[PDB]
Protein backbone atom coordinates (compact mmCIF):
# COMPACT_ATOMS: atom_id res chain seq x y z
CA UNK A 1 0.00 0.00 0.00
CA UNK A 2 2.67 2.37 0.94
CA UNK A 3 5.53 1.58 -1.32
CA UNK A 4 3.67 2.34 -5.05
CA UNK A 5 3.81 5.50 -5.90
CA UNK A 6 1.02 7.00 -8.44
CA UNK A 7 0.42 5.97 -11.80
CA UNK A 8 0.67 9.10 -13.57
CA UNK A 9 -2.07 12.22 -14.95
CA UNK A 10 -5.41 10.62 -16.62
CA UNK A 11 -7.06 13.15 -18.65
CA UNK A 12 -10.78 14.11 -16.44
CA UNK A 13 -12.76 15.97 -18.42
CA UNK A 14 -12.76 18.83 -20.83
CA UNK A 15 -15.00 21.39 -19.72
CA UNK A 16 -17.26 23.99 -21.99
CA UNK A 17 -17.32 26.78 -19.91
CA UNK A 18 -20.16 28.79 -20.50
CA UNK A 19 -19.34 32.33 -19.25
CA UNK A 20 -20.85 35.41 -21.32
CA UNK A 21 -19.44 36.62 -23.81
CA UNK A 22 -18.84 40.63 -25.35
CA UNK A 23 -20.69 42.44 -27.64
CA UNK A 24 -20.03 43.86 -31.10
CA UNK A 25 -22.53 46.41 -32.52
CA UNK A 26 -23.58 45.97 -35.91
CA UNK A 27 -26.98 48.57 -36.03
CA UNK A 28 -28.42 45.75 -37.77
CA UNK A 29 -31.71 44.24 -36.77
CA UNK A 30 -31.48 40.82 -38.06
CA UNK A 31 -28.78 40.36 -35.64
CA UNK A 32 -29.63 39.60 -32.20
CA UNK A 33 -27.72 38.48 -29.12
CA UNK A 34 -28.96 36.20 -25.62
CA UNK A 35 -28.07 38.48 -23.03
CA UNK A 36 -28.12 36.45 -20.14
CA UNK A 37 -28.76 32.75 -19.62
CA UNK A 38 -30.52 31.27 -22.57
CA UNK A 39 -30.29 29.64 -26.49
CA UNK A 40 -31.85 30.10 -29.78
CA UNK A 41 -33.03 27.25 -31.24
CA UNK A 42 -32.33 26.46 -34.56
CA UNK A 43 -34.07 23.86 -37.14
CA UNK A 44 -32.39 22.22 -40.08
CA UNK A 45 -35.61 21.81 -41.94
CA UNK A 46 -38.24 24.15 -42.19
CA UNK A 47 -41.18 21.71 -41.57
CA UNK A 48 -39.67 19.34 -38.98
CA UNK A 49 -38.66 22.18 -35.78
CA UNK B 1 -21.06 39.62 -9.18
CA UNK B 2 -18.05 41.79 -7.93
CA UNK B 3 -15.11 40.70 -9.28
CA UNK B 4 -16.83 41.74 -13.03
CA UNK B 5 -16.30 45.15 -14.55
CA UNK B 6 -18.37 46.76 -16.54
CA UNK B 7 -18.83 45.90 -21.02
CA UNK B 8 -18.70 49.50 -22.05
CA UNK B 9 -21.22 51.66 -23.74
CA UNK B 10 -24.46 51.09 -25.73
CA UNK B 11 -26.29 53.57 -27.74
CA UNK B 12 -29.67 54.25 -26.26
CA UNK B 13 -31.42 56.66 -28.29
CA UNK B 14 -31.35 59.32 -30.56
CA UNK B 15 -33.94 62.02 -29.60
CA UNK B 16 -35.44 64.80 -31.66
CA UNK B 17 -35.82 67.47 -29.41
CA UNK B 18 -38.59 69.60 -30.72
CA UNK B 19 -38.14 73.24 -28.58
CA UNK B 20 -39.24 75.88 -31.23
CA UNK B 21 -36.72 77.14 -33.94
CA UNK B 22 -36.65 81.14 -34.44
CA UNK B 23 -38.51 82.86 -36.69
CA UNK B 24 -37.70 84.36 -40.25
CA UNK B 25 -39.38 87.14 -41.38
CA UNK B 26 -39.88 87.63 -45.23
CA UNK B 27 -43.48 89.16 -45.67
CA UNK B 28 -44.96 87.10 -48.10
CA UNK B 29 -48.33 85.90 -47.43
CA UNK B 30 -47.56 82.33 -48.46
CA UNK B 31 -44.95 81.57 -46.47
CA UNK B 32 -46.70 80.30 -42.69
CA UNK B 33 -45.37 78.85 -39.41
CA UNK B 34 -46.80 77.18 -36.48
CA UNK B 35 -46.32 79.21 -33.24
CA UNK B 36 -46.70 76.96 -30.77
CA UNK B 37 -48.15 72.81 -30.77
CA UNK B 38 -48.86 71.60 -34.21
CA UNK B 39 -47.81 70.12 -37.39
CA UNK B 40 -48.58 71.09 -41.13
CA UNK B 41 -50.32 68.04 -42.84
CA UNK B 42 -48.89 67.55 -47.01
CA UNK B 43 -50.00 64.73 -49.06
CA UNK B 44 -48.23 63.37 -51.46
CA UNK B 45 -50.91 62.75 -54.12
CA UNK B 46 -53.90 65.44 -54.71
CA UNK B 47 -56.49 63.01 -54.96
CA UNK B 48 -55.62 60.71 -52.00
CA UNK B 49 -55.09 62.66 -48.46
Amino acid sequence: AKTTPGGGAQASQVAQQFHEGSSIYTNNPMDLRVSGTGFFAVAKERLTP
